[PDB]
């Protein structure tokens, strides 16, 4: 149902953020070591959250809060959630946007975002990473990358930023949409990021920076090579997809997870089902672990739905309860 993969989306990616950084603080990214540690996941809330949750819980609160997008409720609840928790590990550049949202002359919230780095903007992965909410709330495509787009804006105003917010939506979205090949899957994402980066204003704005022309057009049919290619290997995903703080270095790498995923993998043992085998191997491309898995999961939750979501898992995660409420909250809403 619906509210199956409205559950599962946010319990997935709440999953990926919890899972992930429990690994991340242990020094744990190589497939042998997760595998050995799944117990530490109790098969009490023992896995904190970070601030990928934070930022994806504020986000979803303001769009409940409003029944609509409101850029100034929203960034309020951004940096308010910030000043009362400024420890879950939020980006070293991305404070500097809460701190001036908090300033009371602000009086523009999509101002401190353009100014980041020089007035280029953010190309973390921040915008991304909270962003599934984004594709419950909105069931049009057209509006998900609208909204993915805007809410991104308030800390990421680089299109690499915001491009793969919408690109990170845009999974989420068609994940909801139920079953699918991987391959149609990955050309319908395809075919929304040519139309985006071949826009007119785009590719002119990525010669006069110095940048590569269509960049996630081209992570996309480099994902297409590797699910075509034989013994790949974590070395070629992450020489190849990345595995950074970069929004370009880490939401192709999510999608390409949950898409690789879809089929079993011999090194992870038929036991764990389809979302928990996509969020031990994102965990095991190390780098971004936290965002990566919570992006993985995200769309691994949407696409199998909360029968795949293991209540001892779930149980052991921060907040989990609320997450689901949340979720509940956003179908009664919106759907
Ligand atoms: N293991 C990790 O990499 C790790 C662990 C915890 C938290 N984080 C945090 O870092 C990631 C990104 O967060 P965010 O995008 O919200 O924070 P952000 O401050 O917007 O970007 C994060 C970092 O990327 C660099 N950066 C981004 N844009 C530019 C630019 N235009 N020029 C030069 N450098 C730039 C810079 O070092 C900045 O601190 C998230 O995963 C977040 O959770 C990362
Ligand atoms: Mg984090
Ligand atoms: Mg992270």
């Amino acid at each position: 149902s619906s509210l199956s993969r409205f559950r599962g989306c946010l319990a997935g990616a709440l999953l990926g953020d919890c899972v992930g950084s429990f690994y991340a603080a242990h020094d744990t990214v190589d497939l042998t070591s997760v595998l050995r540690h799944v117990q530490s996941l109790e098969p009490t809330e023992a896995l904190y959250y970070t601030d990928d949750t934070a930022m994806a819980r504020a986000l979803v609160q303001s769009l409940l809060a409003k029944e609509a997008f409101d850029e100034v409720d929203m960034a309020h609840r951004f940096a308010q959630e910030y000043k009362k928790d400024p420890d879950r590990g939020y980006g070293a550049g991305v404070v500097t946007v809460f701190k001036k949202l908090l300033n009371p002359k602000c009086r523009d919230v999509f101002e401190p975002a353009r100014a980041q780095f020089n007035g280029k903007g953010s190309y973390g992965n921040g915008g991304a990473m909270r962003v599934a909410g984004i594709s419950l709330a909105y069931s049009s495509v057209q509006d998900v990358q609208k909204f993915a787009r805007l809410s991104a804006q308030l800390t990421h105003a680089s299109s690499l930023g915001y491009n793969g917010a919408i690109l990170q939506a845009l999974a989420v979205h068609l994940a909801l949409q139920g079953e699918s090949s991987s391959e149609h899957f990955l050309k319908q994402l395809l075919g929304h990021m040519e139309d985006l980066e071949g826009d007119a204003q785009s590719v002119l704005d990525a010669r006069e920076l110095g940048m590569e022309e269509r960049p996630y057009s081209s992570r996309l049919k480099k994902i297409g090579e590797l699910l075509d290619q034989a013994s790949v290997t974590r070395e070629e995903v992450v020489s190849e997809l990345g595995n950074g703080i970069a929004a370009f270095e880490s939401v192709p790498t999510a999608i390409y997870c949950f898409l690789r995923c879809m089929e079993p993998d011999p090194e992870i043992p038929s036991a764990f089902n389809s979302l928990q085998r996509t969020l031990i191997y994102s965990i095991s491309l190390g780098g971004d672990t936290d965002t990566i898995a919570t992006m993985a999961g995200a769309i691994a939750g949407a696409y199998y739905g909360m029968d795949q979501v293991p209540e001892s898992w779930q149980q052991s995660c921060e907040g989990y309860e609320e997450t689901d409420i949340l979720a509940q909250s956003l179908h009664r809403v919106f759907q």
